[PDB]
């Protein structure tokens, strides 16, 4: 595959309702999408930055500029090219993570479309659907967030997930499993708004009986998690500080982390988030799917790399109309809790260009 | 791909030279060959089985018997097969992993003809030939050791294995040392044949700078490794013990191993040696291809898996005339130190059919 | 002395009930047996393979082709033999563990019998009568478990050993407990059918009080089996694990297990299966006897075996009815929840000849 | 087995040679021997106490005293007997171990000869002989020294052990070397002589490539062995402190022993002895034999116990004639540095009665 462009596009879609986080508030989804473009056809990649620096330190307009002058330059000047060959093309450049992970899909896209071969087919899925709970954010007051949850119960998602920080977390979840009892699939995730000072705090969530508690402490913080184990009955979930296969490893020896939340992108790629599945599962660590709100392009890739078999708790992967009226590629319809694998070759699935266009703010050509 | 049938070769074929092992002497490879039928095509897979349970529990008949009446019953009675498929399909059967590798690994070449993609793509390749070593046998005297081991360095060969056993071990190490100089890489491999009570005899290798000793112990004393490892300066290198990724990662957070061969058929195929090469990568520990005195379809798979990035000691992996004068499929030849990836469809290899019926023994077909 | 021969049989015994593991299902018992015949008499063995490799990688048309084409020639080929000496003769074959184990039992049984020796004074009972419990299948439906799990605390065995996997684990556990009451001795044994991400359901059986959890997690999961213990209150035993004394060492030093299943064929023979009793022991970790459905050959073994001093639980080695309407030998027979220990020489029963044909479906002689 | 009686002997038997050891020195071994009558026949045991608590609390007086008013008349009063139920049927009194073994030796060999099996049948032997070694005594001179050594190695005994304590350790083992050579198999036994504070001393034996330093401290100094062996390169056996399986297991889990010496009579039987040995085998520790002066009973007891599998040290039991003029059995002779395995019933040797009257100097029946 000799690759002769990228396009990159920036796009902007409006969320069916405001998503609050413990790092903000968002209305609209701002991303960065890629074409590449072959010989043989076109693969398209998906970057999950948001705005600004606030999950972690990636953002669009960083991933835009490293993308443009560093990393798709340095597959151009390359002769041959596969998916598995971008890892070490781009080895020199430290970090960028998200964005080296949404060249390799866009790359991996276009030479899986040329072998008539499903993401699926090239991650080893062994299901043609997988279960999905979904992402509650944070909200103003408790009776609105009982409101929203008994909604997405009464759709039939699996399980529950509630954003969480300080001011804002024992009072939710007690009022949750108040409403709805206790076989509720339920967890929480702080993204990264506590201290290890917080511990008797978060030690007043044993009672409710939750799967898990995702990235209570800082990217960088692994001991500490392990340290805030001891204290507290709640298993520890990492997502922020998973940025490969070897750091899973490493939190894994550490007694850190009981249960992973692979995203693709914050670990560069669909290829490394295989292997982070694997290595979790050699250790006996049950893996879910992450979302960082994709549209239906990362949405397909995610389905299909849900699908492996140490996807052993349902993931965030919701359907299309959770955070889009209108998803740029056919969408995805929950359907007795499950979604189903996509089939055809790549991603099994395209953007319509006229819904694509609607929300393109720019786009550039490099070659 | 639903599976028409299978069908199974004996084959037996002279080898070069007698191969010594401290579990006995071969004239002779027998092994089995399986010509997995589909609508779109055929793929050929090989069990590295040999004659009796000298090696692991595993043998010639016993993987027949077992592939004939359990293991294709239960991949001809499914619906949709894919070689990711193959290992929850056969799950309720009970070790057989040369075995499962073998029927996995014919399958995966028919799905990748299908999709006209090479076995190197598929498992990740990241470069286009590998450098190679050569196992030699124990020998009846030291000077006729000399002599083969002088005529490999010449032939270009980039590292010596010698097997070892009692009374065979610190005189040919100390002789090859005399001889050729201290920067010849060389190892040892001992095939199960000490125990912990030996640790002062494996000592006296200590002076001779080895880059690792292969399975000193037996294949279940896996605590006894590391117990070993803080006797003697020589590195571990397991082989027999090593039947999974998630027995990998055992050994390394037990101590017991820094340096990993992966062999494909004793781990139940190409896919579960891809995630022991990708466990062992997230440990830092090295990982180089071992050998079964295959044939050619075997060794094109071997020298596609030996390919990947953390592949970073040379392999067994051999020239097909340091074991046959004639293969049947197109030859591996070496050529400075190294040999050539394949890169047609599949294994990117066939066997030629006039070659194989010579030395084809027995045949039946499974439908 | 010189080996002579071996008879290998196969042999096929109906069952009184279906008896469901999480691994499948069985109205028949499928097995080998041995006749070792050596110049001083001959000595019974039995092979507690099944049909196919579902319990382990062993299975009865592996055993029977291993012991005719590797093992048995080995015995034959050697000048002297003893019970002992057949592991070193044998240890260059690797593996096939319940296969070297059934050609142990014969050639230990001939041994005995001509020094006019049980088997119980061969491994060191301490006893003449062991208790007894039961292991109990899944079932249909939670009524059903209850009658079959009541008829049995009627006959008087004195501990209940439910078969579980996924979808059958917590709920017959809670019904046995409402009906039955917290003092009955209770227990529970997966066949490897869980996963490590299983913990938060198997912690659900905490409140139940159960004597044991037996091997949960896949034969070669060790270290996952360490991880679970610190999991659950439901102490862990391994089965399938321990395949020989410097497995059940292994096992221990990890924390990997509290409490240990003893089958004589799954650890290569009755000799290995007293040091597994020994390395126990020492560490102190009580054993407890385990069946493999066997016949009154083995059954008898296994009572023998079982009457050791850190045998400290019950045993799975029920009486001959619960299984068989017709037993091969004299039928062990329960009384006031015991099984006796045998007394002639040897294993102290012998196929009574007529019974056992009946029974036979095929029938071969291996010698020099 | 009812058990009729047993008759307890005094005996006095003068030593070739004074023997000295770092708790002091002999010129007769006085010894207990035990009768034991059943309506079968008959058993012998031997106890293998000295005259005074130098070696251990038990001594002659006290063995006599404990067998005849506690152990025996428990035996006397139970229904059945059998050697596995004698250890039960004492249980109750506390220590007494070699007591106890010598007891247990006279049924088991009562039980046996009246199965017409073997001491070497019953504990599972694998060979028919065992290599030899011989335990050398302090002298007053170096010169004297190397004379019996050289004597010994002679003879063809196939290892030296060397008797040491402060004073004592470094020259002669020097000596030795300087003599002899560095491949004569060569170990020390201090019987307790030393502290942890003397490790600066006994860290001067690492250049003399000793196979072992056995019982450096105390018995019940367990932790202070570990600590010494991350002080000294000389290999650790224990030998006071090993009185049963359990404390053989518990020296093995604190790393304070490398290598065991089994002694039957020091851990309560040849029953206890076989639980030793399997404990050891299950660990990868080896193990050897000792000897305490035994007449030919418990000397023919010894070399079946010996021939055990993990038996893979050369013993300390040598022939009758290094410790005796005249044995009271059928002496045992040394041939190629081998002792045969008695093959009869039982022991497979008895009392020659003219020679066991000459040297009986006292006798009691308990009935
Ligand atoms: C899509 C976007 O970049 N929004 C916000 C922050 C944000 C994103 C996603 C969820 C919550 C907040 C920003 O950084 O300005
Ligand atoms: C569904 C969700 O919460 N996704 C992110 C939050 C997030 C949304 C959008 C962009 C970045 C982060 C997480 O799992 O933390
Ligand atoms: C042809 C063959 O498999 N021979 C040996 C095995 C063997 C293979 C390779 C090297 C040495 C021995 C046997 O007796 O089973
Ligand atoms: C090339 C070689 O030495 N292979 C095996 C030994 C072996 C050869 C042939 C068949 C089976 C095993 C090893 O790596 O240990
Ligand atoms: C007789 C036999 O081995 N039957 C089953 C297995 C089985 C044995 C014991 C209990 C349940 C199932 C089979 O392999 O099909
Ligand atoms: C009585 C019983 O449950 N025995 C085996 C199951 C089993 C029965 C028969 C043959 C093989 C396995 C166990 O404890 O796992
Ligand atoms: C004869 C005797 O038991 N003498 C010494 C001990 C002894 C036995 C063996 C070797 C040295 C000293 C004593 O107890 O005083
Ligand atoms: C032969 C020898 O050195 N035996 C004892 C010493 C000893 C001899 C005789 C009686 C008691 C102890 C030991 O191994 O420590
Ligand atoms: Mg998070
Ligand atoms: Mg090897
Ligand atoms: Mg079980
Ligand atoms: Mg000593």
């Amino acid at each position: 595959m000799k690759l002769s462009g990228v396009e990159l596009r920036r796009v902007q879609m409006p969320l069916v309702a405001p998503f609050r986080t413990s790092f903000g508030t968002a209305s609209v989804r701002e991303l960065l999408l890629l074409r590449a473009v072959t010989p043989a056809g076109e693969g398209w990649g998906e970057c999950v930055t948001i705005a600004g620096p606030l999950y972690s330190s990636e953002y669009n307009d960083g991933a835009e500029h490293v993308l443009r002058h560093y990393l798709i330059p340095a597959l151009l000047a390359a002769e041959d090219i596969t998916a598995a060959k971008v890892t070490p093309l781009l080895a020199k450049f430290k970090g960028h993570r998200m964005a080296k992970g949404a060249l390799e899909m866009a790359v991996l896209d276009a030479e899986l479309r040329a072998h008539e071969r499903s993401f699926a087919a090239e991650l080893g899925s062994v299901r043609d659907s997988v279960p999905c709970g979904v992402s509650v954010g944070i909200m103003d007051t408790i009776p609105q967030l009982l409101d929203v949850v008994g909604g997405y119960l009464d759709e039939g998602y699996v399980r529950i997930k509630l954003k969480i920080e300080p001011g804002w977390d024992v009072e939710p979840v007690r009022a949750v499993r108040e409403r709805f009892g206790d076989d509720v699939l339920l967890q929480v995730d702080a993204n990264t708004a506590y201290t290890l000072g917080d511990a008797p705090q978060l030690a007043r969530l044993d009672p409710f009986g939750l799967l898990l508690i995702e990235q209570p402490l800082e990217e960088e913080d692994v001991l500490g998690h392990a340290e805030l184990a001891r204290r507290i009955q709640t298993p520890i979930c990492l997502d922020e500080s998973i940025v490969s296969a070897r750091a899973a490893a490493d939190a894994i020896k550490l007694g850190a982390v009981q249960i992973v939340n692979i995203k693709p992108g914050r670990v560069g790629g669909y290829l490394e988030a295989r292997r982070v599945h694997d290595v979790c599962a050699a250790h006996g660590i049950p893996v879910w799917c992450g979302d960082m709100i994709e549209t239906g392009l990362g949405r397909a890739a995610n389905v299909a790399l849900a699908s492996l078999p140490n996807f052993t708790l349902p993931g965030d992967t919701s359907a299309s109309d959770r955070y889009y009226k209108t998803d740029i590629t056919e969408p995805f319809v929950l359907s007795g809790g499950h979604l189903p694998v996509p089939t055809g070759p790549g991603l099994g699935v395209a953007p319509i260009p006229e819904l694509l266009d609607e929300v393109t703010t720019a786009k550039v050509w490099i070659g």
